[PDB]
């Protein structure tokens, strides 16, 4: 019964991860000025340039120099020896309006609860009770190795770590009855940008002892744990450098590290009526609301959207055989609690509040008890 | 038993779509001139612009201002009525060499069987037997959708269609012991950017008559099914000009489309050592091997790996049920029968021939007998 899996994370100057941040932080900047914003903004990020292209149709005055600017001093990137640095980049912008079109079949002169989805598409929430925070172990763990990389980077302990890092851990699992028990860490993958004096040993060595011991309990590793530690020997070259990064390039880390499925829409940049990010933050919300009312162990939930439709299309339920109650029957619980169109969702999950640049890093899941975290208590 | 499911799928000139074409078509241009080119071209598309980012090492000189144009016009955008056009556009080329400090740790001197992984990560291959080429009915029909837009558009049946569309299809299914078997089609979403001087009931009615009965069978579709065609009333604005395009934002378009999982790897513009794209074509390779095999119903199969590394830091399967043999016992045929180091691969799925502007449209799977769709004879 035992089997592995893999997920992994990236961190805060991971180049993709750079584009989420200021796609979001563009987003938040908009809905502190106007909480009606509709706002679709890429980032692209390569070496010297910062680039912001797409839609947005708001009431705000956005500095998108500063906003940029200020997102790329948070994670890091200040300095030419690092690779990128916020007060001398290129910051290029080909933003325009919303489409007219677009606006006028999703949102024109239609009642709040009632305005249609931005956008065809489907999306998948998950939650499994193997963590308290009802996340996978393997991607929880992915995501602590790159938060402890920019803590120890931010105070000090290792000042020649770089804010550009990727982490990978593999579970191995055990099953009972369709639901999930991690038993040991087979395998875990670092690789984190550094300065040019660093040796290869001292890196190794201390991704062990200070991030690796710091992070994953002692119960879970052992004589046979791998450790892959710097594996490509040298990652001086880094962030938008040594790798072009783009919004919504990472939508598993930012998500289930493979566990569940996911319906393909990116999260960053994007304003409530884009169901792409609010119907899968609706879709956790019910997941986590299934999984802590003690109805399943573990589950994914699909819904999907047409253009200019308020109410869902389809919802769906996979329970993986982790409930006595059939998926018939968990759906339709679904259905007397939850009301899923985009309309709604906005109000249930205060999604005018301008807390998005907070989910752009370390998974949108899973943490910092946002309202998609607080589960509903179900009637039934 | 019964559940619904929904896929999506987008057409050729959907912005998105746009970006990993052209990616493709820089990749394929290296790659008749370079068979080992290391290339990782990420496209940028917003109204009048292409932009290339990222990073080639290669032997090849390519006139990427015509490689670009062609492939945009082979799309079919070359008037500004339609929105974009290929002999006016702007085209920015932000390209370097990949870093040294990458080179140095996957391919620099190594034995081509023996290169290591490009990056990290985490990719799934998936089949299911509801259909003969193995891949979901939901996904299946709605990238036929898109393809019978073009070809009526490129026929002069349907004058007024423009290049960009999408579709979605939600599907009614029962299952038999973890096998899914398609009952009728219960909602298709169409929508397709069109002329101003057609009007919406002419569309709705060729959209039912001309597309949809010419590519779902009628047994599928009843007094019942529900038909969102052209659901945002007007879509005259398209293209590049409607919603900026970037490569890798139609991961779930590519692959399964909600079915299985994903690693969050995009596939366009990469060559065979990013294990993005070569080992989740292995893994549909190994999935499809295990269920034309008759081992499995549907399986899903994940890989992974580190960067530098040759051999996968793990291999999994899951079978949803649909074996007499153990997931334990699949794994282990899985592992006598496959060898998925991307220098192995490579040879095995021929993926130095310059193919992938073909795979960047209507899937990467289930067409046109690939090498990866062509099943391994299994030895156990
Ligand atoms: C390996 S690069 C992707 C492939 C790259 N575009 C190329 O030209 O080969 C992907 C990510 O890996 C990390 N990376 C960059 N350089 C690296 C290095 N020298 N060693 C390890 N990881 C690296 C960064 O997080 C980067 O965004
Ligand atoms: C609806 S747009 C995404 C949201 C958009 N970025 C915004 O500013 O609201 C996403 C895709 O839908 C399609 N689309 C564009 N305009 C549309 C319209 N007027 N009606 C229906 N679909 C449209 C195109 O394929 C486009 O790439
Ligand atoms: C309980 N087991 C055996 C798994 N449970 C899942 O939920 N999935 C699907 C992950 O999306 C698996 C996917 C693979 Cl490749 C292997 C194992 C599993
Ligand atoms: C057989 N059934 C019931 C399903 N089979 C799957 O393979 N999955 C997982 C899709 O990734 C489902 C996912 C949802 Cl949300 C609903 C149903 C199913």
């Amino acid at each position: 019964g035992t089997f592995l899996f893999t997920s992994e994370s990236v961190g805060e100057g991971h180049p993709d991860k750079i584009c989420d941040q200021i796609s979001d932080a563009v987003l938040d900047a908009h809905l502190q000025q106007d909480p009606d914003a509709k706002v679709a903004c890429e980032t692209v990020a390569k070496t010297g340039m910062i680039l912001l292209a797409g839609e947005i149709t708001s009431r705000a005055a956005v500095d998108y120099q500063k906003v940029v600017r200020e997102a790329v001093k948070h994670i890091g990137y200040d300095d030419s020896s690092k690779g990128f640095d916020y007060k001398t980049c290129n910051v290029l912008v080909a933003l325009e309006q919303q489409s007219p079109d677009i606006a006028q079949g999703v949102h024109l002169d239609r009642n709040e609860e009632d305005i249609g989805a931005g956008d065809q598409g489907l999306m998948f929430g998950y939650a499994t009770d193997e963590t308290e925070e009802c996340m996978p172990l393997t991607i929880v763990l992915a995501h602590k190795l790159n938060a402890k990389l920019a803590e120890l980077r931010r105070n000090g302990t290792l000042p020649w770590l770089r804010p550009d890092s990727k982490t990978q851990v593999t579970v191995q699992y055990m099953q009972d009855r369709g639901a999930v028990l991690p038993i040991r860490v087979h395998t875990i993958v670092i690789s984190v940008q550094h300065d040019e004096e660093v040796c290869l040993d001292e890196m190794r060595d201390a991704l062990k002892e200070k991030v690796i011991k710091a992070v994953v309990p002692a119960k879970y590793l052992d004589e046979d744990t791998i450790y892959h530690l710097q594996p490509s020997g040298r990652f001086v070259i880094g962030g938008p450098q040594g790798d072009a990064g783009l919004t919504g390039r990472k939508i598993i880390v930012d998500t289930y590290g493979g566990w569940g499925a996911h319906g393909g829409g990116a999260f960053s940049g994007k304003d409530y009526t884009k169901v792409d990010r609010s119907a899968a933050y609706a879709a956790r919300w019910v997941a986590k609301s299934l999984v802590k009312g003690g109805l399943c162990r573990r589950v994914l939930v699909q819904v999907s959207y047409a253009i200019g439709v308020s109410h869902p299309l389809s919802i769906s339920i996979f329970h993986y055989g982790t409930s006595q109650k059939s998926e018939r029957e968990l759906l339709e619980i679904v259905k007397k609690n939850f009301d899923l169109r985009p309309g709604v969702i906005v109000r249930d999950l205060d999604l005018k509040k301008p807390i998005y640049q907070r989910t752009a890093a370390y998974g949108h899941f899973g943490r910092d008890s946002f309202p998609w975290e607080v589960p509903k208590k179900l009637k039934y």
